[PDB]
C-alpha cells in the first residue's frame, strides 16, 4: 500500500485539488483514500472508515 | 478541464484501478470523474450528474 498512515482530520473541500480512491486489491488489502491538496500539492491519506471522509465524497 | 467527453456507461468495478475525482476550479467549471482500468492502458471520464457513477 501506499499510506503509511491515515489522518483523521477533516479536509476542506475547497482545499482539496483533486481525490483519488484506490480499491483493494492485491498489491493492497484495502481501499486507500488519498488526497492531493492544493496548498502546497501535499498529499495525505483519509480514512475509508471515517464519517468525515464518507461525507467527503458524498459533497462531490 | 480535462474531459471533453463524459461516459454514462457504467465501469466494471473489478478493472478499476483508481478513481479520481476532481472539484470545480478556477481552471474548470464543473468535477470531473476520471476511471484508471487495470489493461489496456484505458482510462474514462464518468458522468458525475449520473447516480449510476456512484455505485
Amino acid at each position: 500500500c501506499t499510506c503509511i498512515s491515515i489522518s483523521n482530520q477533516p479536509v476542506n473541500p475547497r482545499s482539496l485539488e483533486k481525490l483519488e480512491i484506490i480499491p483493494a486489491s492485491q498489491f493492497c488489502p484495502r481501499v486507500e483514500i488519498i488526497a492531493t491538496m492544493k496548498k502546497k500539492g501535499e498529499k495525505r491519506c483519509l480514512n475509508p472508515e471515517s464519517k468525515a471522509i464518507k461525507n467527503l465524497l458524498k459533497a462531490v
